[PDB]
């Protein structure tokens, strides 16, 4: 159906977590299922997450908001959750 929930989101700050990241982009909409990034080892974060919404509308709204975030020494970004380029030559 059409609809396009990809929402990967990178730029993740230490505190920034699978709780720190639930919050953050779940206040803004329905995140049909969130994913960030945590190892089953240690649990060190690899500095991004992945998130998908139930809408189109509410997803790019998370971008139109949350695409360049400034942090008090780093800089967070939203990002739609797309394949590999898919190059060949």
């Amino acid at each position: 159906m059409d609809s396009k929930t990809n929402l990967i989101v990178n730029y993740l700050p230490q505190n920034m977590t699978q709780d720190e990241f639930k919050s953050l982009f779940g206040s803004i909409g329905d995140i049909e299922s969130c994913k960030l990034v945590r190892d089953k080892i240690t649990g060190q974060s690899l500095g991004y997450g992945f998130v998908n919404y139930s809408d189109p509308n509410d997803a790019d709204k998370a971008i139109n908001t949350l695409n360049g975030l400034k942090l008090q020494t780093k800089t967070i970004k939203v990002s739609y959750a797309r394949p590999s380029s898919a190059s060949i030559r």
